[PDB]
């Protein structure tokens, strides 16, 4: 609560790879010149939280992973000049400082300030806001949602409606921007046309509440987990496929099925197999096809280059392409004013504390979005 | 010679690969339903006939090569609307039947129609039209330039202004409209933008001369054969690299100079390597890559997916994105409107029967572009 000091409080730490989360007592030093200090109310659990755990996604431990939240301000530091306490926010764990050449670029939304491309897992000082036993932890993508009270960089946090429902809202902090950024904004989907999802997680669902939203004509959902196929057609997918329920390759499915390639294919999952599958699925004169999930740290994939000398256009993106301050709080407008719906991506609500419990549901595919609250 | 039947003549036949051409006597047959008899004036060398005698392009032999010429219908065949005799035209190697859905379509320009995906090395119907010694030969995309006359199919050639110079035009048949194209049409250079080029010979160039008319501020040309720069900066190249000057890898190089990356970069060589050293050296997150070169038969390339993910899009393009039928013409008079000039790029005009001596001028080093004539 209250301060101008140190806060004790409860963090989700996670010690090393592979193993559990340990809810510890952390120590969340006060924000410096231009850091906000947020009381943490909810965080969706996101398939790159997962990511680190297992090791696919390289960044230093100890650690406090979560990026998509929702909180409120408990206090503000020396220089912040666009919150103010009390005031409901979304930590960005994509930054916009406003000065780069990305964040000058009328496009480009992956800002030179991230910690993503090469992680340090910090604050922009350098420097660590947690500290646990004695030790100090790292932060994760300067955003480290899994705790009580985090405090991020003013580049890095956005302000948000004072009537909005942090724990709804939260899933614009990630999962659903990403997926629906990437329909709308990076591959923009037109009307009529023909896509296909490869992916129907929390940011998979959003890709095709995106391609409804551009006017898209059919929306094929691709999974290997047929009990995701109803949600999928509960949000717009005008049919779903099992690859393991034929004995051809998917492509070829696919191809077929949209007599003679789709539009527009996404890969929302992150393995090297589906990304190549994906491009290869789409009309090879001028579909379009973008790489949405997170691939293991240091693998290449390999493929054949004739298959874009074609025509076809290969793209990928970060954050749905949004330039993140400018996006968030329009998007938590749009949802305030009922342009879209958040619901049908939450499959559970659970505490905080049973964090481990969120992420098994996951692993185990019986959930799609599930909530922690503080 | 004119004629209703067939006509005896020469021509350059590929019966192996990885051996000279053999100039010598074919028959060409009387064109039938809905097919154009052409007698050939000028054709271009590009590299891709030579990928022929290679065998890093696979088409099956034996085989009359060649792609860019420009030529006077000696006769038509039944059913034809759009060409007469006496009229001067172009071949389209990248056909435009009108009927197939990339035709349809407002942006594609790789007809469905087309003998290069699958080369079957013969003509709409399945049936050649040249015979040599007295076995059948095939044709090369649909368009056989490398002889004094050939078949083409309606779909595959265009009417050009009766006015235009076609030892010149010719070149609008593939080199200039290829490398032109990606960049205007493919590409979409911006006014202001930083470019680079990887490649500098007849289609490197006319990309570098397609970034000037789009405005770009910086366009960089990069070879192994530093004779090539001269000409590029003559063309329009601001800059001239050569990768065997430096100690450390090109896209350091290249990502460096440009403040970060540039803006577009293309590949206009046919190598893998370089095709992804392309990539990597545009801005990470709103960089364009566009493939123009040709890589060999199956080979695949390995690159990190990490690269797009960031933002960067990666492309491919035939014919610089140009729908065949429509755009030739276009292109031939904005020559006569003096709007680009062709003349850089042709360094020696050779007769006809010189084709050998042509092709080891390219594959010296010292030519951009050889004209034969007949
Ligand atoms: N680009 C960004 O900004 C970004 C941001 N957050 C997450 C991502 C990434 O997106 C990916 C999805 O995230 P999420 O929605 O939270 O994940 P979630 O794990 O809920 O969904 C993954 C889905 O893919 C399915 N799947 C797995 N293997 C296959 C396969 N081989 N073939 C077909 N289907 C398969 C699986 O059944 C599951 O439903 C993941 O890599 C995550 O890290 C990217
Ligand atoms: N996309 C299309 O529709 C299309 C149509 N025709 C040809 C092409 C292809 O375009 C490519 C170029 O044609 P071209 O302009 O006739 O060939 P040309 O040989 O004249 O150009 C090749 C140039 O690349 C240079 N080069 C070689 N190695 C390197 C290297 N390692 N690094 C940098 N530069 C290098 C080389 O010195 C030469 O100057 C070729 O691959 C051809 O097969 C594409
Ligand atoms: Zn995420
Ligand atoms: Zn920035
Ligand atoms: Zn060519
Ligand atoms: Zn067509």
């Amino acid at each position: 609560s209250t301060a101008g000091k140190v806060i004790k409080c409860k963090a989700a730490v996670l010690w090393e790879e592979k193993k559990p989360f340990s809810i510890e007592e952390v120590e969340v030093a006060p924000p410096k010149a231009h850091e906000v200090r947020i009381k943490m109310v909810a965080t969706g659990i996101c398939r790159s939280d997962d990511h680190v755990v297992s090791g696919t996604l390289v960044t230093p431990l100890p650690v406090i992973a979560g990026h998509e939240a929702a909180g409120i301000v408990e206090s503000i530091g020396e220089g912040v000049t666009t919150v103010r306490p009390g005031d409901k926010v979304i930590p960005l764990f994509t930054p916009q400082c406003g000065k780069c050449r990305v964040c000058k670029h009328p496009e480009g939304n992956f800002c030179l300030k991230n910690d993503l491309s090469m992680p340090r897992g910090t604050m922009q000082d350098g420097t660590s806001r947690f500290t646990c036993r004695g030790k100090p932890i790292h932060h994760f993508l300067g955003t480290s949602t899994f705790s009580q009270y985090t405090v991020v960089d003013e580049i890095s946090v956005a302000k948000i409606d004072a009537a909005s429902p942090l724990e709804k809202v939260c899933l614009i902090g990630c999962g659903f921007s990403t997926g629906y950024g990437s329909a709308v904004k990076v591959a923009k989907v037109t009307q009529g046309s023909t896509c296909a999802v490869f992916g129907l997680g929390g940011v998979g669902l959003s890709v095709i509440m995106g391609c409804k939203a551009a006017g898209a004509a059919r929306i094929i959902g691709v999974d290997i987990n047929k009990d995701k196929f109803a949600k999928a057609k509960e949000v717009g997918a005008t049919e779903c496929v099992n690859p393991q329920d034929y004995k051809k390759p998917i492509q070829e499915v696919l191809t077929e099925m949209s007599n003679g390639g789709v539009d527009f294919s996404f890969e929302v999952i992150g393995r090297l197999d589906t990304m190549v599958t994906a491009l290869s699925c789409c009309q090879e004169a001028y579909g379009v096809s973008v790489i949405v999930g997170v691939p293991p740290d240091s693998q290449n994939l390999s493929m054949n280059p004739m298959l874009l000398l074609s025509g076809r256009t290969w793209k990928g993106a970060i954050f749905g392409g949004f330039k993140s301050k400018d996006s968030v709080p329009k998007l938590v407008a749009d949802f305030m004013a009922k342009k879209f719906a958040l619901d049908p991506l939450i499959t559970h609500v659970l505490p905080f504390e049973k964090i481990n419990e969120g992420f098994d549901l996951l692993r185990s595919g019986e959930s799609i979005r599930t909530i922690l609250t503080f």
